[PDB]
């Protein structure tokens, strides 16, 4: 299957080579998946999501997405235009407020329902979370983000827009967790993305174009918005059964573009993820 005039990234995860604008994926589109999107909730209402997308959980007064980070990355885990895996099913865990904020409580009771929840859901073909925060180092937090995995979970987490060590990020630094850096759509380490030994794999991350609340789009930048590209990419490589939750992160790193990034720090994986579809 061909997108022709797809958002960059999209592009990208499916190419050797930047500068193309065609997304090449498997029709299957990660059906039969399910991506949890741990953020300030999800727009399901939105076009783009074609009744695909449902809250599953809130900790605050509303579901709704008041903010539209977890709408975007949301769109560009599954959106039929800004999605990765096009036909995967998205359920919103809202954990921060509509200010994008949240208490270190409330984000492990987050990854704790999720790996609860999923007995819940029909996933036949495996379970992702996309983490698209962070904050400061915390062993709790990254004990929730190992549990979530542990359960059966493939977890991809955004490294951070520090542009230093994610070692310091939680749950950036746990160890079992698959921690995303951003590259922007000239194969460059986008210049907030943390780095790090800790990283294992990097996603389009600079000018990334999802949806957004009010049933529109815009343009955003973050390792937030190259986790929602490496959740979707495993719940795509999970639906063809190349790969399992538990192995997904090694998978997309085994399979990953290499060396073909810039300003990457020495002691960093240089692994762009991609798709390695061959139309
Ligand atoms: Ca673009
Ligand atoms: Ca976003
Ligand atoms: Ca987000
Ligand atoms: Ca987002």
């Amino acid at each position: 299957a061909a997108q022709t005039n797809a958002p960059w990234g999209l592009a990208r995860i499916s190419s050797t080579s930047p500068g193309t604008s065609t997304y090449y994926y498997d029709e299957s589109a990660g059906q039969g998946s399910c991506v949890y999107v741990i953020d300030t909730g999800i727009e399901a209402s939105h076009p783009e999501f074609e009744g695909r997308a449902q809250m599953v959980k809130t900790y605050y007064y509303s579901s709704r997405d008041g903010n539209g980070h977890g709408t975007h990355c949301a769109g560009t885990v599954g959106s039929r235009t800004y999605g990765v895996a096009k036909k995967t099913q998205l359920f919103g865990v809202k954990v921060l407020d509509d200010n994008g904020s949240g208490q270190y409580s409330t984000i492990i009771a987050g990854m704790d329902f999720v790996a609860s929840d999923k007995n819940n859901r029909n996933c036949p073909k495996g379970v992702v979370a996309s983490l698209s925060l962070g904050g400061g180092y915390s062993s709790s937090v990254n004990s929730a983000a190992a549990r979530l995995q542990s359960s059966g979970v493939m977890v991809a987490v955004a490294a951070g827009n520090n542009n230093a060590d994610a070692r310091n990020y939680s749950p950036a630094s746990e160890p079992s967790v698959c921690t995303v850096g951003a590259s922007d759509r000239y194969d460059r380490r986008s210049s907030f993305s943390n780095y790090g030994s800790v990283l294992d794999i990097f996603g389009p991350g600079t000018s990334i174009l999802s949806t957004w609340i009010g049933g529109s789009t815009r343009s955003i930048s973050g390792t937030s918005m190259a986790t929602p590209h490496v959740a979707g990419l495993a719940a795509y490589l999970m639906t063809l059964g190349k790969t399992t939750a538990a192995s997904a992160c090694r998978y997309i790193a085994d399979t990953a573009n290499k060396g073909d990034l810039s300003n990457i720090p020495f002691g960093t994986v240089n692994l762009l993820a991609y798709n390695n579809y061959q139309a």
